[PDB]
């Protein structure tokens, strides 16, 4: 089997991306934000705290035939934010872009913080790491596409998400009509749970490439590209005027900056992100001074390489037995 869904920016920022994801029968149609850095398909529900819930859909187990009350378990996330939710599970089927997942755990939250709150377009969170990182007490549960692999065509998923526009997941095949040249492959550590891997370097502008090791993860429910502030103090220096400021949280720059481009190293192959995508906008409505979409992870404790890395590639989670991460231009 395979699945293939339209991912959509949610702002005009990419701030996230929402996928329509199917829950339950008669189907109940949700938004959620596939996010590979996390192991958790939770969803706000019928059981969410009323004053939580400010415009999202909600997925009303009561009203699905197939869906059953996983008696006893419960749920409970705090994300790198931050953000958190909790509540308990049901089981029910789930299908994504035509790809159907029987038995699937939907964790249906009772309390979610106020930061999901307050954004009305996510729906809920559709976890792609690896099901170590599941939070489901006692018995831990599995992600979609665990319980997806085996019936897939490949056990693979691919990333292709869109600079101000539209991408694609597409679940158990690669399509080769997506990318241009080769996809080079590099390898994975699950030791964490994540999709973590080592980039080879990086180049500012048209700078010459410095050949070191970045471990970091690849992370779909993370805007921003957040490196070591060796890094990030490189690029930032090439843009008159950015300073990183403490009082907002980050680096800012002049909005009247032409922003250069940022280039990371997949083994010996180059994935460049256009300096464009570097432009996360007004720190304020009206402000002059613009957020920068490539910030220290100095405080984090690992890189991750979010949406602003991930949307200048087409990118392939191999979940073969020994996972590896792929990366192709397009």
């Amino acid at each position: 089997s395979t699945g293939s869904a339209t991912t959509t920016p949610i702002d005009s920022l990419d701030d996230a991306y929402i996928t329509p994801v199917q829950i339950g029968t008669p189907a109940q149609t949700l938004n959620l934000d596939f996010d590979t850095g996390s192991s958790d398909l939770w969803v706000f529900s019928s059981e969410t705290t009323a004053s939580e819930v400010d415009g999202q859909t909600i997925y009303t187990p009561s009203k699905s035939t197939t869906a059953k009350l996983l008696s006893g378990a419960t749920w409970s996330i705090s994300y790198g934010d931050g953000s958190s939710s909790s509540g308990d599970v049901y089981t029910d089927t789930v299908s994504v872009g035509g790809l159907t997942v029987t038995g699937q755990a939907v964790e249906s939250a009772k309390k979610v913080s106020s930061s999901f709150t307050e954004d009305s377009t996510i729906d809920g969170l559709l976890g792609l790491a690896f099901s170590t990182l599941n939070t489901v007490s006692p018995t831990q549960q599995k992600t979609f596409f665990d319980n997806a692999k085996a019936s897939l065509d490949s056990p693979v998923f691919t990333a292709d998400l869109g600079y101000h526009a539209p991408g694609t997941y597409n679940f158990g095949f690669i399509d080769t009509t997506a990318y241009t040249g080769s996809i080079t492959y590099t390898a994975v550590s699950t030791k964490q749970g994540f999709w973590e891997w080592t980039s080879t370097g990086y180049a500012v502008g048209s700078g010459t490439f410095k050949s070191t090791s970045i471990d970091g993860i690849a992370d779909t429910g993370t805007t921003l590209l957040y490196l070591p502030a060796t890094v990030v103090s490189a690029y930032w220096a090439q843009v008159s005027g950015a300073k990183s400021s403490s009082s907002v949280g980050g680096y800012v720059f002049p909005c009247s900056a032409t922003l250069p481009s940022f280039t990371f190293g997949v083994g010996s192959a180059r994935i460049v992100i256009p300096g464009d995508y570097i432009d996360f906008g007004p720190i304020s409505t009206g402000s002059s001074s613009c957020f920068g979409g490539i910030q220290s992870s100095a405080g984090i404790g690992i890189n991750i390489f979010g949406d602003v890395a991930l949307k200048a590639a087409f990118v392939v989670f191999n979940g073969a037995t020994t996972p590896t991460l792929g990366f192709a231009s397009k």
